[PDB]
């Protein structure tokens, strides 16, 4: 008999999973990393050809984190001296390197500490960010010119996100958009004077004496938020002895009146930009398209060209409102919105009529559109066979909403059942990335006629590997929860034995919007615990969860903690009543939503789990940020929501954990979960009398992903398990 | 049957030890707390009447904390609104108490917030210190004058001290000193203004959203330290429109050279004050006897009348140099010194001659100087039986030292072999306290006949309680390690089997000058774990370890975490070579110094222990206070005692850690012992891959004291311990 895949199989990662990372730079061309040389591939022969040579690299003096080639291809950006900020942000060295003269720029360098830097959409212009101030290169050789001059440390950011944007809203650090031809520069500016700071300790190497304390302003649950300013730059006149040019649009009245966020920037033309703001509430969003007056400079908004969006039973999209996504002239635009049924659908509308029209409809969901020609629209479902879990490629008729073609649904339908792709610049071509049920595959085709064209990568190693291990199985099936139809999914055992009671472990999430539950292939830490220890290991989506709709997704607004946690009580009874599992050694564990729901459910007292583990836990919602909180909670302020936010927390439930055996893990430099929310709920626990284990990680952040720092997580929390489920 | 002593009886202290408390206002009367009477004492005829009836503090309207009466008996100060600090330290509201009137004083009150007061020696003046400024009130109902108007928040400290003189020098809050006949008012001055500050998070209660950060001027080793001044206030002049007439004494040439603390101030007539000085490195003192020179105010200081104690093998003194005790005329004094072997005996000093004589001499010490008369000196030592975890009272007559008398020795030698005194004013009377080895005895004695006169409390309640319980017994004894004889004491469970093998818990604490080893009575966590988990707990004093002389004391200069733990792993190696040692299940545990040399020890890959529980641990000694550490590790610096601080942290020896099961605990505001040194020591383990078990405690102090976490630091012990040593 072979051997398993073991604890050590997946923290070292033994077993590589391959892929097939591509930039392309045209409508027929790719840029390819292959033996440390940057490659250009052309799609339609295959054929290659070197574009720098991996010579280049080595005859710089360090190592290159990253490199981003101009839209004109005369240079080349090389970013080094990486050091990450939050979880997108970071600062960073550039060198600048001319593939003509192929020589590397020693003039007007990029400074030290740079936080963003980017190319303009044509051409070779830059703009980049220091000390929270926006500069702009013409020339790569030129000297800079300063477009801002607000920018202060922990208070105003121009030109990138401060924490809370970076992480709830535009999940990017970056807040600059060039015009599609590189006329204006379009930024926001955030306002952080009045966020209050969250402070924790950073104790750094062994050497430092005392302890540094950390500083973030960071928006907690009905705090003070980050203010915002969007402005468009006129670039065509910044001139070292000349003011610069810009113009301040402000969002329509209807958002202006209160608290908002800037959530979305689009260019439509060089003359048209889209812009979409959300109030606090985060159930009104409005898309307000205007016109550059060249006149006066101004850039005008009507409200015939405004488009509101609402939600009623809940928030507006999935985490954020859609984006439109705008025809060559645009005069009209597509996006994903709520059916008169609740399912996110493709609607088309006229940027100055208020109507629009759905070119998608059924029981399921858009999860975006990936391109737009002038005859199609290419998009992600998960419509085939209804599988809420899988995700395939469509593209229907613009003149037509009767045309509509799969084009991956059944390329591999075994071994393919989740993809995403990435289209050329006029769609020609578009890679296909699938992710599983089998081992994941790379492949190319050519829009014309949908051919195969070629495959990038099969990883025919990894499967050569794995025949000699005995892997688990995953299964995924439903079960009826109130008259509703649930997905879960169980990572069994291998050589099966349906007369043994295996123990189980159920993983979760279950945030608002969160699906546990698909068909891609994953080597994790249950496949370990599954192949070695012979745990089966489940998860199951219940109400919150995302993709089947707004009647199940908006079930837990208002009132996070409630029927999700209970859900995922009910589906485990369920699954306990399974021949094959051992109702007896019930385990859940879950990061951060996840590891709130783990806490509930353990301080639920439903007598269904034996243990469970929290890592970086909810444990208060109001210690947790404004935009993500109050986006499903309101207030928590009497006249809103506070009393689901008051009886809602981990603390409530201290009392019911002396029934089950508590593990409860944080990293000290949380800046995303605070310590702080572990630190209070293990006091309620003990000021209770209540028996539990704890592991504080120092420094580590949110991920506690520093390589050992994650070898000994799951080190610990395997043990801790095995011990829970009386496992040698 | 039988019930032993639990964990609970522990938790809750079922079994009450008592007590009895009384205060000497005269040299033959005490006041005592009794039903919430206070009671007056006369120890003449036994004769008690009320001092001031309960009803009063009924009437007051707020948990009185404690009192303090006035000198002369005509007020009475009431403390209340107690909120701690830190050790010493804490703030409280305080009301005066007319006793004549039987009224309370409503003008001009003293402030909320107050730090520290005191009344004058004799009368009723009133000294204390608000906002860091110092404070006299002639009268009760009279308003205060200012002493002091430099007081600033976390910089300047008048009349208090700053953290680390609170916590390693004067072991007390206070820095004021009234002279005999209250003429004198004398105070130090601390200024912090270069002293780094310790940062960490207090959480505090739920509610509140945001954690805050608390700052201390905490010096760690080899920091800038806070400087000292020292004044002394003739309080004659005190007048609403009068300046404030006082004088600074600086420190004798040889200390003034450098970085200095002041470590003691003793009156010895209205019109001669003695100061003790020391120089940063701290094997180098001088007291400094001042005469107040009426004709300029000034206190003047000469070479005759200075007295230099320095140490060659290592520091002055056990934590501090000896104090000096002045006869009543102050032409000499007697202080405790190591004599030219090494032992710490009573030398005779002439105030105003170098050269002193010893009075006390053999291979024992004396550990203070109690009391003084014209004709006699007291003192507790540990010469009786040879036993230096044995404490005694004698008397020594001063004309003819070779006529000694021990007190104690004989009152009850199988019940009492470890006391402390407390004399009567001009030592007519004497309580003498019996801490064990069997339950503690309170008398009280006449001084001129040495007749018991009565038992002040016995415990014979507490004794008829224990009758019913299976205790375990405590015996002390001897081993030789390296040609010295050191001793250990063990506590056995009930019925101890010497054919059996039982498991074995050191319970250590091993820093420079402890002594785990004595006869004191004690109801522990010990007492539980033999009374009623049947283990073995040991405790063993060597080489480091103090009242044995400076050879043995003095082993450990400037090389901690070498010798004290290597003697703790030599002496359990012996241990379980005993016979009735499970040497399967050998553990060491410890807090503090002790947590720090239970980490070195199981980091030392002896095999001998199988686990260890680490309780606030040193881990780094670069991270502890200067005072402290600098004591016995001189400076960390290439030029110094470098090399010695950095292969003594716990973190050197990580490695070996894979080899035991280790419980490191430590609470999150612990302001001595930072948890930066348990987060320190848990990074390097975490990265050398070593799995540990940790245990924060949310929002508390070095002593884990709350009582919920109390309860449940143990009760997490008792677990892990039980767990190790495969205990149901
Ligand atoms: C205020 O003072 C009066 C005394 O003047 C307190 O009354 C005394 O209270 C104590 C404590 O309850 C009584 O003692 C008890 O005696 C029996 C022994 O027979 C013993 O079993 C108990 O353990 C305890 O020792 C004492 O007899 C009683 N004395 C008088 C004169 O009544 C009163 O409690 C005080 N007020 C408060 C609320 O503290
Ligand atoms: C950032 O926002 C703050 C408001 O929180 C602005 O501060 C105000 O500025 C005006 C004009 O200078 C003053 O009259 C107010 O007293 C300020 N209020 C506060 C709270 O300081 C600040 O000007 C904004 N900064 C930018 C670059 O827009
Ligand atoms: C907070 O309180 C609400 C209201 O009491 C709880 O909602 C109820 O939950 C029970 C389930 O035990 C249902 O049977 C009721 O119908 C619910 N009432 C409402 C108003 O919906 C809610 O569960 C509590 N939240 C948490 C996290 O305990
Ligand atoms: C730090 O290093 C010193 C010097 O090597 C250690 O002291 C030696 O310890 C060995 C083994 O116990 C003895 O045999 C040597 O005689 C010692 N040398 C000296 C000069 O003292 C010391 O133990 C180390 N400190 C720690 C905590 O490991
Ligand atoms: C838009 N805009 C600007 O352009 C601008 C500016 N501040 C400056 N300078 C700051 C110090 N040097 C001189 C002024 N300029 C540049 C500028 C202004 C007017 C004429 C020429 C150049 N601010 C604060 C601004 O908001
Ligand atoms: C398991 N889990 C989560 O829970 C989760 C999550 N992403 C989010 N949010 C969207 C991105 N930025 C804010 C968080 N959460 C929800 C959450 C995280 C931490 C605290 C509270 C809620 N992901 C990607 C995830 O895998
Ligand atoms: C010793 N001494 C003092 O006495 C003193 C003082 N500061 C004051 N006052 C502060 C505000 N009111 C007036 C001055 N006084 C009191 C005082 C000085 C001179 C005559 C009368 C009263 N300082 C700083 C000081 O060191
Ligand atoms: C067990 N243990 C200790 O260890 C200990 C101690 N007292 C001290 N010192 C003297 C008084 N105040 C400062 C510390 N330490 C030694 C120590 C404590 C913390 C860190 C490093 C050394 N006590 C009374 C004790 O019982
Ligand atoms: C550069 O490319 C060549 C092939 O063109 C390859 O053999 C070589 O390994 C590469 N250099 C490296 C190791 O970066
Ligand atoms: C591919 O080969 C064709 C010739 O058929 C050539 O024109 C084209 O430039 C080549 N592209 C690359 C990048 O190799
Ligand atoms: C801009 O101003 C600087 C002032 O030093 C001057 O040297 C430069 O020539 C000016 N630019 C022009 C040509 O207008
Ligand atoms: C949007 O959310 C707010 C909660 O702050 C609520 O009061 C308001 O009625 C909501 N509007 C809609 C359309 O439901
Ligand atoms: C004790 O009795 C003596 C006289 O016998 C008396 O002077 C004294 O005041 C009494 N003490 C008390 C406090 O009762
Ligand atoms: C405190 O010390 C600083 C130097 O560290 C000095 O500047 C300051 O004046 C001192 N303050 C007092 C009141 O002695
Ligand atoms: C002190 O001076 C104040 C006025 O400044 C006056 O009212 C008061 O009477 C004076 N007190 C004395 C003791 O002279
Ligand atoms: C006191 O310590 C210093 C510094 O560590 C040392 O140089 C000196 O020799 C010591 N003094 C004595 C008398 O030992």
């Amino acid at each position: 008999s072979r051997r398993t895949y073991t604890l050590t199989d997946y923290l070292k990662s033994t077993f590589r999973v391959k892929f097939y990372t591509l930039q392309w730079i045209s409508d027929h061309e790719y840029l390819y990393k292959q033996e440390n040389n940057i490659l250009l591939f052309n799609a339609e022969y295959g054929n290659s050809s070197i574009f720098l040579e991996n010579s280049t690299f080595d005859e710089l003096g360090y190592s290159t984190n990253d490199y981003s080639v101009s839209p004109d291809r005369q240079f080349i950006l090389f970013e080094y001296n990486y050091v990450k900020q939050w979880r997108h942000s970071y600062t960073a060295s550039y060198d600048i390197y001319d593939l003509n003269k192929r020589q590397l720029i020693t003039e007007e360098r990029i400074p030290n500490n740079t936080q963003w830097i980017t190319w303009s959409p044509v051409g070779h212009k830059l703009a980049y960010v220091w000390n929270n101030d926006i500069y702009v290169k013409n020339e790569p050789n030129l000297s800079s010119q300063r477009i801002t001059w607000t920018g202060k440390e922990n208070v105003i950011y121009n030109g990138v996100t401060d924490w809370v944007y970076e992480e709830e809203v535009f999940s990017a650090y970056s807040a600059l958009w060039w015009s599609p031809n590189g006329t204006f520069l379009a930024y926001a500016q955030f306002n952080d004077t009045e966020v209050p700071l969250i402070e924790y300790s950073f104790y750094s190497d062994e050497s430092l004496q005392y302890p540094k304390t950390v500083r973030i302003p960071y928006p907690k649950a009905g705090a003070e938020n980050p203010t915002v300013k969007f402005f468009v730059v006129d670039t065509r006149t910044l001139s070292p002895n000349a003011s610069v040019t810009s113009y301040q649009i402000v969002p329509p009245a209807s958002v202006l009146i209160g608290d908002h966020y800037l959530c979305g920037v689009t260019w439509v033309t060089e003359e048209r930009i889209s812009l979409q703001w959300i109030r606090r509430a985060q159930n009104y969003s409005i898309i307000d398209i205007c016109d550059y007056d060249e006149s006066t400079g101004r850039w005008i908004s009507s409200v015939a060209r405004q488009h509101i969006e609402i939600s009623t039973t809940g928030w507006v999209g999935r985490f954020r409102p859609a984006e439109p996504h705008f025809t060559s002239d645009g005069n009209s635009f597509y996006k994903i919105i709520s059916n008169e049924e609740g399912y996110k659908h493709i609607c088309h509308f006229q940027t100055d009529k208020s109507n629009c029209t759905f070119i998608t409809k059924g029981a399921w969901e858009v999860i975006g559109i990936e391109a737009l020609t002038s005859d199609y629209l290419y998009y992600i479902s998960n419509e085939h066979k209804g599988m809420p879990g899988g995700r395939n490629l469509y593209r229907i008729q613009l003149n037509d909403y009767t045309k509509v073609t799969c084009l991956s649904c059944e390329l591999n339908p075994e071994r393919c059942q989740y993809y995403s792709a990435s289209f050329s610049n006029k769609a020609k071509y578009y890679q296909l990335r699938c992710f599983g049920p089998g081992l994941p595959l790379y492949t190319l085709h050519s829009s014309s006629s949908d051919k195969e064209l070629r495959v990038l990568e099969d990883n025919s190693a990894l499967d050569k590997m794995l025949q000699d291990v005995q892997m688990p199985s995953k299964k995924l099936d439903v079960i009826n929860l109130h008259g509703t139809k649930f997905w879960y999914q169980m990572i069994l055992p291998p050589h099966f034995d349906k007369s043994k009671k295996y123990p189980l472990l159920i993983e979760v999430y279950a945030g608002p919007c969160s699906q546990k539950v698909d068909t891609v292939f994953r080597l994790s830490w249950a496949t370990y615990l599954a192949s070695t220890e012979n745990i089966i290991v489940a998860s199951f989506d219940g109400r919150g969860s995302g993709y089947q709709g707004d009647k199940i997704m908006h079930a837990i607004n208002r009132r996070l903690g409630t029927f999700e946690v209970e859900d995922q009580i009910e589906a485990t009874r369920q699954f306990s009543k399974m021949g094959f599992v051992d109702d007896k050694r019930i385990a859940i564990w879950g990061w951060s939503y996840g590891g709130y729901v783990t806490s509930m459910v353990l301080g639920a007292g439903s007598g269904v789990f034996k243990c469970g583990i929290a890592v970086a836990p909810v444990s208060k919602w109001e210690y947790y940020d404004s935009v993500y909180t109050e986006r499903y909670m309101g207030l928590p302020t009497p006249e809103d929501n506070l009393d689901y936010y008051r009886n809602s927390t981990v603390m409530s439930r201290a009392e019911n954990f002396k029934q089950v055996e508590y593990l409860l893990i944080h990293g000290t430099a949380d800046d995303n979960v605070h310590f702080q929310q572990s630190a209070q709920l293990s006091k309620a626990l003990v000021d209770a009398g209540v028996d539990f284990q704890t592991m504080w990680y120092t420094d580590e952040d949110h991920g506690i992903a520093s390589n050992m720092a994650h070898q000994h997580i799951y080190t610990h929390m395997s043990h801790f398990l095995k011990q829970c489920f009386s496992l040698p």
